[PDB]
């Protein structure tokens, strides 16, 4: 793809260049490839990404961590296995395909899958501006005296220089993933760190890997379990504690019938249901992604706890402990020592104390950051509508009398409520990328 | 154990001789064994069982069916691994121990585990009366002019002769398992058969194993899946249909932390919680036993469905089908043909038709049959109490002013509400058997 | 690919259209595809196949049988994952890709993998002549008065009409797989049938699937185990016996380091070794393909034998039996009854009798059938050479003074001795197909 | 068991108190237990052990190492599952039985299985003399003027004081396991260490766990693989190299039919075969114990090597490497540096250099140490017999005219040649212990 000068009106501007945006780029490439599409002037496109280079959840690239989905659900295969952007073609290009085959696994290390996506991302370097944090989307009128919006201005702050840049586009995609969700009862402290900053910020706080630190982990999902388990290897002499409201770590449901809810074709079926039925369906399949741990990891942690029991039958003396059915009621963190004092009580409706050097908080993400960006375009929604309403094709509903048919805003990754549990995942990216290219560039590609 | 004449006052009478009663017999044997118990006149005991010989859920002894619990949770091992009644000692006695070891499985065929329990049961033939269906428990007073009950009369109907027999005892155990639960909307028909009568009554209805029968299965739990899968082998030319209200077969949770709720020592912890907390706990762990299927079986059924897809991409033509999110709204069964007409609708709140030769109904069991038996002893409960309240030791609460301290009634297998999800299972039988012997015969065994 | 008239001089004629020839066709297609090869007059090519339509070992398409290699080692992927002929693209074309992904298996049913190859094969119908059994390859001289051979005539017998057809070509490939190997001590009898004719000819002999037949299986490899296991399902009332010289069924070695001997790049390394070192290497890795059984199948058969032990401790009474360390010394088959009398002795160097309705013989294949076809071209080998010597590129050595550089004969599938254990398998077909196209059509493709 | 004074004539003296001797002690206890044996003066018995307390291969108690046999093949279960010395009863005594059950594994950590055997061993402390290294067995005659031997004197050296003690016994068992086998081409050096001294002596040589040591491992069996893998965790910055003569690590054969060669009842069958047939049988099943690695460990090492490939495609740069088909031809170890210089060549019949801080040598064991101990009793063998010939019951053949029927010597653990591959393992210890008690104490126990 060829670059577009900053000053030109773009056909599409995409906010964020994580997997969701990358899947769109790939799908656009493939749609424009005569070897893949018998139909195939390039669209004027640009991706803005706040990170300085492509990275996928680098704060959680835990040593040994594995993908939780088959490599077949990569960024292209489910749309077109002939694509140059498949995982298998990536491996072939790296001279590693036969070697991977001998592993007999569908689940690559997260490190390898990141490198796959990095390899994909590098092929779009001409159309991605890195180090650009988007701060706002503003409506624009090519005829300022009219009452019709027909473009948007996207403003971004250079992360290095702090300078503001503006780019104009007919169409916008917001694909910015999630922001760290923190419990509202915990105070702000450098020793209290969200899971997303685990690999990034914890080593800077706890510099000496040999020291007998006390480290707590709050949560019971995949991130909590991965951190809990990794801390035992990273800090071999540390005393770790897993704090959870639930009675137990629970396994992720990847059984084949249940798992079909992640099929690309099931988005149609989910989207068509009423608000009530969609709400009920999300709760019925909560065990497939939310606050759950991959079985193999649960078993590994359980085995480690058993080995501690072999060495010492007194659980209170174990180096590493799990404290179930607990909630944090108070955090003392103004004292003269390195350690905070965490007060615990029963998570049951109507206990002990921990002293820790750090508290890792694995409480998931919020996916409402698009709201702050779209603040100035809110008035273009149908009268009295106080929430963004994405259509099946991910384009938000706007007042047809206020916005031209050629102008629009699409949301990606934040649409679980309307599109299902696969929305925030990698599960349907390849197919969704294809659908997005058709939605956004359909008229243009139809001409050829 | 030596037999007691019918006319003598017994120390204990046990109603039922399934696994729960058998575990008590075994525990009593072990308590009276000087090789196992350094402490050790035999108690006057009798077991009444309606079946003509020992059998364990013989209507569901499906070819190839496996246990869903480790053989270590047999009828003795968790109480005393030295017991002659362990699974491993059974195998050693049969000359099969080394051969079983080479299987490297914790999960024996149900056929083998039944034979194990049969081998155990045969050693108590002197104290078990088979072919005796208990019909009522009646209070008795050794001083009829007093207001104090100090014994019970247990009346049973001989299944062959229909004759009524009475036996008197100080203490009663009711361990009678469950009765077939049928949906209240289905009419009575020989072609509508509960899962518990699958192996017993279906072959008599559908005699020719080669015929192209249409057979429906209602349900989504283990029994439904086992029947659905077995029907495809038993009737190779049949057209089978699995009808379920849920969207999918869901896997049983046997992950190690969750599974600890089945530990014998956790009964104390569960029992001590309030009514509210126990109710919440039962629902939190519903995925461990209720309306769930062993993963290996789900995968096998899924693979079979995939193979049908390979042969024919049109699901409506498949020999064997699953119809999820469906409820039966009407059954036509008065027509001139062999087949009933089953009308289906969506299980969603505010469809097709099946013609079938048989409907197998796998909707679980009720565990309230003790109520009918205890009807005449109800007046001995504390005033205004309209439900049986078992203590931790399984003895029901009675008015101390109306019932002697030497007289009592115990319940087994029907106490999930107070004792947890393991209550109706094999999970805690060995330990519970030990506890029951202490509760019932404690004073007697304390003397020696 | 476009067809060539029978009378024209061909660039290549391939004898056989099994996987090995199909891999060449696919590789040629891909080499001529401008979307895959930036380089790309079509070569005049024809494939002759004795079967009336594409089929892959249909006599052993046992119900439930699985592939013994990852689907990644299909007919294209290891050469180019972008190819339209990959397994994943086949699944995508059939609308089954997402469904296969949910199986989480690398091992498709043999039935599905056959259909994949059939789907591939159908795209070459213009260049394949079915029902043509090649009977001889004859040298030809465009100048008959010269001493230089520069073409070959390939003669084939129409399987339906018996008519002989001749086609001329510069280059020949022989890719005809193997022929049934039978022990030299067994007499010819309709009741004695090679494993390759199991699904084809056994049902015709033993027509009634309900009858209590006695059926023996000779052998201890994959085919023997698959037949032994299948016979128990196909003939539910039959008495089956597995006769083997070895003490036990042994598992195939698919462990990752060992398995690297099947890597495409290892052919170079194997080929370069001396005759002595190649001989030693073949024997060192015998456990990877020869007289071995997939572990999962061994365990399944073992479990079945254990279940028989549960029902009856007396092995002599078992419906299905394995007789290890046995050899057949005599077969009585002239008697007045339906059954043959098989005499057995110990396989040890210096026993019982079986009466059977059929003996299935699973003793592998011979790969020397090219010899009979190449009989009249033998004189073109270097003087005094009495065996065909394939180069690394599979072209047999010929006397440069007797044969033109544009004429040649290639062998495929029969080269284990020089090229390694992967030669007769699917393991390296995709890469080898690519190498073959370069060897055969190199000069032609170099021009473009 | 009660102790016997040193000066008294013993009924049995056992040299060594590893698993094999411990199994005899346990079997004797059980034979004398009235709860287990209806038959049951205690025999005068003593065990001499060179280690200061019970330990099982403590130089190879690698962190995370697992048993390679089912816990059912413990020191008692296969003989009598009712025994107090079973693994399950040990777990019950430690309050760990339910917790172990939830692991759903047949394979305990080596650490746990050692503790089990330690728990067993401690119950025989009265009859075991620790810190006693046996140096010789001498014939004795109660009538010195006669030509009949009727006792043996066993002399041992106190490991602490160096003092020699003599004990007299009618019967001797030698159960001393194996001694480190070193290749004859390697020179003696503190930096060259056998696998048996891995956990004991390597940390003393390489004290700083953070240092970038170069460490080589010679061998391709279980010990080599365990050391190779452990070194990567123990010395995180080390450069490790696995040197092996074979082309690849090969998996242990634990498939169920093959594995039956380890059945206790198969000893009879093996022993009865001729010398030739026994030799052939040992080689046929070499893949079950000799120079083989547990599959799970091979896969784990392979995955680690794959991860190195992901990070760097150049194998020569990998931190950890495997060098197959290599033999050591020279070791330079007189140089002024900390590192030895290891010269390698191809292991093929008719290369590089490594500089290493330590060479771990995992080349198995010799089992001929009984020869040195029995030197002075050799003359009691039948004339012209130059090797010890154990009967089926493990008693060595002696000249009936030179040795009384009440005197004898038994061998344990060194009898693979006559008794099969299970001889040196834990596989048949429980049953063999039972057989040994009958052989040794038969007459005595028959009286009661
Ligand atoms: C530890 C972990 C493991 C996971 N593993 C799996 C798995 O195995 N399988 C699976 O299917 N899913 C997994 N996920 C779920 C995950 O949400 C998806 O894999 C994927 O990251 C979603 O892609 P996205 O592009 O929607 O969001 P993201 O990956 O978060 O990408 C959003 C991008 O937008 C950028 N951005 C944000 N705000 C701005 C702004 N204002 N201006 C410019 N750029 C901005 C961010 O820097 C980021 O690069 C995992 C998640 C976590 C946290
Ligand atoms: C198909 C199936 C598979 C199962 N598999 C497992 C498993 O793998 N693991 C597990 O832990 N649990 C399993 N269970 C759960 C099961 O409830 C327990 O295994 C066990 O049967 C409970 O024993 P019980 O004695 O309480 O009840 P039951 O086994 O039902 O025994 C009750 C006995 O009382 C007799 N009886 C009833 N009424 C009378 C009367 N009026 N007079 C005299 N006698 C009477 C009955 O004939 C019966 O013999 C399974 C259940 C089913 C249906
Ligand atoms: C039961 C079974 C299962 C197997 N499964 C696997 C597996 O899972 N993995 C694996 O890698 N390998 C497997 N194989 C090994 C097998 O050899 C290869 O998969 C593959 O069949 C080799 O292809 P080929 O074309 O060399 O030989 P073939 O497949 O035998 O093809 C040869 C073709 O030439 C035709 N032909 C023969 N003679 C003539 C003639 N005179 N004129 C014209 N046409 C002729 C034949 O009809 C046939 O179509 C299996 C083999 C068997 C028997
Ligand atoms: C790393 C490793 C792992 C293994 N794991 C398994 C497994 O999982 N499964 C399995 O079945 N087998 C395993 N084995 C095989 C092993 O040989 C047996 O498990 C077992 O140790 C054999 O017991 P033993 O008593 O015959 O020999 P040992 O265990 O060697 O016991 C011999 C004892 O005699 C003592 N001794 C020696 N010489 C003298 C003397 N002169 N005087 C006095 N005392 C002496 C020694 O100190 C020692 O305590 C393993 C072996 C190794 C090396
Ligand atoms: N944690 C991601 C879950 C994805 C789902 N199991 C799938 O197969 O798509
Ligand atoms: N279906 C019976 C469940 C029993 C439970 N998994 C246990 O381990 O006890
Ligand atoms: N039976 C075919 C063996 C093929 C080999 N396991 C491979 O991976 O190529
Ligand atoms: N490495 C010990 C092998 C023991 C054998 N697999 C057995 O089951 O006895």
């Amino acid at each position: 793809l060829r670059s577009t000068p900053q000053d030109e009106l773009h056909d599409l501007l995409c906010v964020g260049f994580g997997p969701a945006s990358l899947a769109i780029a790939i799908a656009l490439h493939d749609a424009l490839d005569p070897r893949l599409n018998k139909s195939a002037a390039q669209p004027k496109i640009c991706f803005l990404e706040r990170q300085k280079q492509f990275a996928w959840h680098s704060g959680m690239l835990v040593p040994g961590s594995k993908m939780q989905i088959s490599f077949i659900k990569d960024l292209a295969t489910l749309r077109d296995p002939r694509s140059s952007f498949t995982f298998l073609n990536y491996l072939h290009q790296k001279g590693r395909l036969i070697h991977f085959t001998n592993l007999s696994t569908f689940l690559p290390a997260r490190l390898e899958f990141e490198d796959y996506m990095r390899w994909c991302a590098q092929q779009f370097s001409d159309v991605v501006a890195y180090g650009e944090e988007v701060v706002e989307v503003i409506p624009g009128k090519s005829d300022p005296s009219s009452s019709v919006v027909d473009f948007f201005t996207v403003r971004s702050r250079n992360v290095e220089t702090g300078e503001i840049s503006a780019r104009r586009t007919r169409k916008v995609v917001i694909a910015i993933g999630g922001t760290a969700k923190m419990p509202s009862g915990l105070p702000q402290d450098p020793r209290i760190i969200h899971s997303s900053k685990y690999c990034t910020t914890l080593p800077a706080l706890l510099k000496d890997k040999s020291k007998p630190y006390n480290i707590a982990v709050l949560g019971s999902g995949q991130s909590a379990a991965e951190i809990f388990h990794d801390l035992q290897k990273r800090y071999p002499n540390s005393r770790t504690t897993l704090i959870m409201a639930d009675s137990a770590m629970r396994p992720s449901d990847d059984s084949p019938f249940v798992n079909e809810i992640f099929n690309p074709e099931r988005v149609d079926k989910f989207y068509s249901q009423s608000a009530a039925e969609r709400q009920r369906s999300l709760l019925a399949d909560k065990a497939t992604n939310y606050s759950v741990v991959r079985l193999e990891l649960i078993e590994e942690i359980y085995n480690d706890m058993y080995l501690q029991r072999v060495k010492n039958p007194d659980e209170t003396q174990w180096q590493h402990r799990i404290l179930p059915e607990r909630k944090i009621t108070r955090v003392e963190h103004h004292g003269p020592q390195s350690r905070m004092r965490i007060h615990l009580k029963s998570s049951k409706p109507e206990k002990e104390t921990l002293e820790v050097d750090a508290l890792m908080v694995a409480t998931g993400y919020n996916r409402n950051a698009h709201e702050r960006l779209l603040s100035k375009v809110q008035h273009l929604r149908p009268t009295g509508q106080d929430q963004w309403k994405p259509h099946r094709d991910y384009r938000v509903e706007m007042d047809p009398s206020k916005v031209s048919s050629e102008a629009g805003i699409w949301l990606q990754g934040c649409n679980e409520r309307t599109h299902g549990l696969s929305d925030s995942l990698l599960s349907v990216l390849a197919v969704r990328g294809g659908e997005m290219v058709q939605s956004i560039f359909g008229e243009q590609l139809e001409r050829a």
